[PDB]
Order: structure tokens, then sequence, then C-alpha cells
């Protein structure tokens, strides 16, 4: 077959019930996740190949960057609660990996302030139990799939993307192969 288990994707030994349709995991310390966001724009191209009525979910992970890694998972919960993911994703990536100006929770907060989120607005969200719940959801989703590496994408709680089995000759070709695989698994 053109799409084969173990080539473009793998099948989870224990599928996860009630999982988001398309679940994406990343870390702001993750180098390929940087490429996935700024160079390849994976999630955008995936969204454009899925049907218009399908939910896409992106979660941060703790297992990279120690203390700051957990701060960034809580900050991503704040971004999701305020709906400002598209304003802070790039400055958080570059603050961690390019300029290396993000070294504390205060530095993370500065990114939101510079992006236009008011100080009281950010601090209220940061300390809200709604964000506490959103951090728990990010943790449970990763723990449900025994996640130990990022970037990672899971389709319908049973299929995991395998970008290693795709062509990296051409970056545009890799993205389309990736997005077509998600669409194929979505229709499975
Ligand atoms: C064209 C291209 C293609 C790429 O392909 C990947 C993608 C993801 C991975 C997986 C990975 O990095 N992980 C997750 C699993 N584990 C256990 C880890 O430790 C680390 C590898 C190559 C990466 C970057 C670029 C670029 N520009």
């Amino acid at each position: 077959a053109q799409y084969e288990d173990g080539k473009q994707y793998t099948t989870l030994e224990k599928p996860v019930a009630g999982a988001p349709q398309v679940l994406e995991f990343f870390s702001f310390f993750c180098p390929h996740c940087y490429q996935f966001e700024e160079v390849l724009h994976i999630s955008d191209n995936v969204k454009k190949k899925l049907p218009e009525g399908v939910k896409m979910t992106k979660y941060h992970v703790n297992f990279m960057g120690g203390d700051l890694g957990k701060d960034l998972t809580q900050a991503w919960a704040v971004a999701m609660a305020l709906g400002v993911e598209d304003k802070v994703t790039v400055p958080l990536f570059e603050g961690v990996q390019k300029t290396q100006t993000i070294r504390s929770a205060s530095d993370i907060r500065d990114v939101f302030i510079n992006a236009g989120i008011k100080g009281e607005e950010y601090d209220a969200a940061w300390n809200s139990f709604v964000v506490k719940s959103l951090v728990a959801q990010q943790e449970k989703a990763a723990a449900d799939v025994q996640l130990r590496g990022v970037p990672a994408m899971f389709v319908n709680g049973k299929y995991q993307l395998n970008p290693q089995g795709m062509d990296t000759s051409n970056m545009d070709v890799f993205v389309q192969q990736y997005a077509d695989t998600v669409k194929y698994l979505s229709e499975k």
C-alpha cells in the first residue's frame, strides 16, 4: 500500500478514547518544533487539508527545559485561555531558541505584554483555576499517549505521525506528504 503502518505513521498499541481529532504536541525548547512552526508551518498546512469542520488541538509538554519547561506549559494554557496563541507562538520560540532572552517566568510574561496582553489580564489568567485545568488537560493528553518526544501528532487517538519515514529532499514536499498523511488518517 502507499500508506503503510510503520512508514508514514504508526498505530498505538493502546488507542486513546475520546481524544481530540488531531492532537499536536510541541515544546518551545524543541528544535524541530521551531522548524515546524516558523519554517514549515505544519499545523497551518494540515488545517488546510482537513475538512473545514474538524478541530485541531496543540499542547505544550513539560519534559524539556525543566523548570522553565513547566512555566511554558502554564503560559501556553494562558495563551489558549485568552485566545492569543497566534500572537505569542513566534516570540516565545525565538525568545527561547534564537535570542535566548527567555530565562524566567518574568521573561515569558514580557512576551505577552509586548504582544498586547495587559498585565492584569495575564496575571489573572496565570493564577486562574481555568488555567490550572488547562495545564492538567495538556498533561493528561501527553500521559495518555506515553509521549516522550516532540514534535508529535496523533490522529483520532490511534495513529501517530512518523515524519522520519518521509522525504526531506524538498521542504515543501515534506509538508505536503505530512499533511496528506493526516488527511488520509483522518478519513481512516
Ligand atoms: C524537513 C524536516 C523534517 C524533520 O523531520 C523530523 C521531525 C520530527 C522528528 C522527531 C523528533 O525530533 N523527536 C521526537 C521523537 N523523539 C523520541 C525525540 O527525541 C525527538 C524527527 C525528524 C524535522 C525538521 C525538518 C526541517 N526543517
